[PDB]
């Protein structure tokens, strides 16, 4: 997983650890445009870095068109996660530009659902290998050059599941919760979850049975899938394999 630091040239800041652009000189002699995420670990012990290196070995062997690839790691002693570059950027920002001229056109419902299928397919790939994201959101979903969504940033209380707020436990269904919110952001084209509610009022809001409201133009069939991911009991929540097929079935039922 480790790559020689001399093969990496850094540049601008893309986000703020932090994120940086760069050029990875491959083995075939060609320079590849890549993103570089810094990692602030606790160097008081080799506990965090061990788990970081273990995941890197697995995150590199992954191969799926709806899951971001991991190129390797570079040491300066801070590590740096090397990832592919995405000129189209994240999905959340793309949804905000769509509601503005000059930028993308008004995204139809058919295109919005395709994003959900991709994300679902990405999480379905990780679920089979028992890999948790623990940070699923629209801001984390990047767009490939062929306009296909891919999950990323897998090492925000309104994205965390109710059980993960009390017992602070994280299972596969905890990502289904975040996936449910992700579907809400896409349908709403970049709205912040739970308008009117603060981050410190969430645990009591959800515990009382309240959930994210249904959008104005959102179909009743889609909200049911979105609401099924927010059920109090994680066991009652569906898996990504189910959600993936449900969205595909609803997608094909629509015209072009
Ligand atoms: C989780 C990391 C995602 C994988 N790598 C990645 N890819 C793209 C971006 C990004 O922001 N692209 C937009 C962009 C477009 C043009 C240029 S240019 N060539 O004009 O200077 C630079 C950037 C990216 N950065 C994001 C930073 C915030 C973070 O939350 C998500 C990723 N990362
Ligand atoms: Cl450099
Ligand atoms: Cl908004
Ligand atoms: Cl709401």
């Amino acid at each position: 997983v480790v790559i020689d630091r001399n093969l990496l040239i850094l540049g601008k800041i893309l986000g703020e650890g932090s994120v940086m652009e760069g050029n990875l000189k491959q083995e075939d002699g060609t320079s590849l445009k890549v993103a570089v995420k810094t990692m602030k670990l606790d160097n008081s012990s080799q506990r965090e870095i061990e788990e970081f290196l273990s995941e890197a070995a697995c995150m590199k062997d992954f191969s799926h068109p709806n899951v971001i690839r991991l190129l390797g790691v570079c040491i300066e002693p801070k590590p740096m996660v090397i990832l592919p570059f995405m000129k189209y950027g994240d999905l959340h920002t793309y949804l905000l530009y769509s509601r503005l001229e000059t930028g993308p056109k008004h995204i139809p419902l058919q295109t919005l659902l395709k994003f959900m299928v991709d994300i679902a397919l990405g999480m379905e790939y990780l679920s089979n290998r028992n890999f948790l994201h623990r940070d699923l959101a629209a801001r984390n979903c990047m767009l490939r050059d062929d306009m296909t969504v891919c999950v990323a940033d897998f090492g925000p209380v309104k994205w965390i599941a109710i059980e993960s707020l009390a017992d602070r436990v994280y299972t596969s269904k905890s990502d289904v919760w975040a996936f449910g919110v992700t579907m809400w952001e896409i349908a709403t084209r970049g709205m912040t979850p739970y308008p009117g509610v603060q981050n410190h009022e969430m645990y009591d809001y959800l515990l009382h049975g309240h959930r994210l409201k249904q959008p104005e133009d959102c179909l009743d069939e889609l909200y049911e899938i979105m609401y099924s991911c927010w059920r109090t009991d994680p066991l009652d929540r569906p898996t990504f394999s189910v959600l993936r097929l449900q969205l595909e079935k609803l997608l094909e039922s629509l015209p072009d």
